[PDB]
């Protein structure tokens, strides 16, 4: 009775394995939709005095973190106001790692930043270098 | 009978997954068309007394909100008359956040505003600075 | 003689199960091809008097039904002339659920509709709002 | 045996014995007229042939005149 | 011997299914290339007497049909000389559905037509309204 | 014990097959990235005396070969200086297959060449026909 029981135990266990696969696939399909996306809607300004960036970020997803920023081909780190909530509202980043040595010559012009979020997404920002 | 049942349960579940993907794609294709677009048709005037902007905005989409306005390299917030209905009709924005200190010297000239809507779209407005 | 008969009955029944799976897969492959697709070829016009839409829809598939329409961020239902036959010919939808309150201001402009068919497919239509 | 076209089943009469090899086949597909295919000249349709051995084959066809 | 035969019958049938998919994909790739494209090369003239349009249409594809024409925001049907062969040669459309009521005032000016072909493609024509 | 051993040997062999597929996919993903791309940065000049082309080609990939060139609707072959190394540096192609019969009338004007590399990529070059 090896064939009477063994193929039976395989066909019982295979239902368990298939349901685990389908449940994991539906959980992953639920996960990557609401994982969190962030874009810019607000045409940020980059003050040349302290590097304070007044950005507006739309977030129709989960809570993310801001890790670093690419500016002028240089990486830079941030310290505070990096916890992005859901919603657009308005964000104010104290972008350290750069001084007014190179931004004094570009007052009034336009620069392109690249924020690096915590969830793998990067967001490019078109900034007006104001004073 | 592991291969007799398991590939069968996969090919039954894959129809469900594919139909969910196709239905989500068609729902998204329906969503981003009628999501709401707003443009200017009316050649707005900016009164220098109180900052009252008499704008005309065409809207062939859904109901949106006006969040802020970029003027002279400065961001400014708004308070009332921001619920854009469908249709052109005529809109009257009490644009706060600026005084007649800088607009008194430009009476009769032309300025360029940038309204920031709630749905990510921004609209630039060519305004006549009247008194 | 448990192993002499049992594995034999499994290998006889497994042919039946495998042929049922292959026949179902080929039937599904036949079904989703000729299930019915509908697109627009004809550059429809939306009359603002009664909402009568003169659309042209190409259908290289089966007979479908028109259920509803998305217009200006609003859902709307339909009543008559919704049985789409095969072929392009020409279709005339009495689109109820909207009046000339909002379409009187947009005479001559262009709007984007979203028809929702019965077979899950949605079709966006670029319409000229004529009078 | 048959062909699925526009959500309709249709039967065939002649030139249905498929030999081995690619060569070329010419099916007199009856069961439909030029009532509905006159409006789709030059476009693309999708047929579904149903063979005798259970296999079905979908064909991407150019509706020429 | 359920696993000795069943996975074998699946791996034999899967070759058939994969080859049918690849053959259908290559047939579709062959079909949509030579399906038929039509453009204008010839700067058509629209006679205001009878509406006779002397157009020149380049066709590097298959034989198509002309179904209707959009003129002045109005749809119109055609009757004869609609079978477009391959090649540029020259075409003469008896465009019915309009009279010299509105085209008498525009003699010598330029209008823009929109022909609607049978294969989904539409072609806009820049026409000189001659007499 | 046919089901006790056979599904076991399938589930052992399937790990081998899946790892071979994943390793081949990652090897292909490694291969097509660094396969070799070549573009123009240098605004080449085409001397009309001997057909000597002084081109500058940027190559962030592997070593490629120059096979032929399309000029004036004519194919032409090359003989020497076709081994493109990595880097921009500067390249000098003795483009045979054409004389100064047709290029004498176009001294000072601009022509468009199409080099055909060995790795399937083609590169169009905007050349100044100098003397």
């Amino acid at each position: 009775l090896s064939g009477a029981v063994t193929a039976l135990i395989l066909v019982i266990a295979s239902v368990i394995i298939a349901l685990v696969v389908v449940g994991f696939a539906f959980g992953l399909f639920g996960a990557f939709t609401g994982q969190g996306t962030v874009t810019q809607v607000g045409t940020a300004t980059l003050s040349a005095s302290t590097g304070t960036l007044k950005v507006t970020l739309k977030n129709t997803g989960a809570t993310t973190q801001v890790t670093g920023a690419i500016i002028n081909g240089n990486a830079a780190s941030v310290s505070g106001q990096v916890t992005i909530s859901a919603g657009q509202s308005t964000y104010s980043i104290s972008l350290g790692g750069i001084s007014s040595s190179t931004l004094q010559s570009l007052v009034g012009s336009t620069i392109s930043l690249t924020l690096q979020l915590s969830n793998g997404q990067t967001v490019t920002v078109s900034a007006i270098i104001t004073s």
